[PDB]
């Protein structure tokens, strides 16, 4: 196909839960076992193929730690999409996701496309937080739900392509 599409993403999510590693597996294909935690933002950009579509994702990885949330507006004002992140291993790190969802769902654009990451999937020998009941939660919020691995790479272009797809 001869079509071109961009749009912005951003990502949000309580501190260490794998965001800017799920970015650098999609964008780079790298996944780094000591990776520092960010500092405000950082920005990243990923071309794809999708039916006949060229697709651009201009992506927006923001730091997590609470004394950044008030700059958290800045990036997710304008975007076409969002990934809350949280650590399947964690069950504060999935409360705080869903209070991101909740911000987002009030202050976002009305029609902004929401996905939740149920990140760190291999660590499933140390699960905190159970499948279905994100499932459910994601179904009754309409966010687009998977668990996903930066480590593995499992499920991570499949969850920025659902994404597009739905765009
Ligand atoms: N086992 C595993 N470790 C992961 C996974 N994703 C990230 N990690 C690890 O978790 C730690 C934090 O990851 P990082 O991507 O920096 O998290 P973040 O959400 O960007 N942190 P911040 O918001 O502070 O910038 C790193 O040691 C990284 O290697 C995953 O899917 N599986
Ligand atoms: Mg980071």
């Amino acid at each position: 196909g001869n079509k071109i599409c961009q749009f912005k993403l951003v990502l949000l999510g309580e501190s260490r839960v794998g965001k800017s590693s799920l970015v650098l597996r999609f964008v780079k294909g790298q996944f780094h076992e000591f990776q520092e935690s960010t500092i405000g933002a950082a920005f990243l950009t990923q071309t794809v193929c999708l039916d006949d579509t060229t697709v651009k994702f201009e992506i927006w990885d923001t730091a997590g730690q609470e004394r950044y949330h008030s700059l958290a507006p800045m990036y997710y004002r304008g975007a076409q999409a969002a990934i809350v992140v949280y650590d399947i291993t964690n069950e504060e790190s999935f409360a705080r996701a869903k209070n991101w969802v909740k911000e987002l769902q009030r202050q976002a654009s009305p029609n902004i496309v929401i996905a939740l990451s149920g990140n760190k999937a291999d660590l499933a020998n140390k699960r905190a937080v159970d499948f279905q009941e994100a499932q459910s939660y994601a179904d009754d919020n309409s966010l687009l739900f998977m668990e996903t691995s930066a480590k593995t790479s499992m499920n991570v272009n499949e969850i920025f392509m659902a994404i597009a797809k739905k765009l």
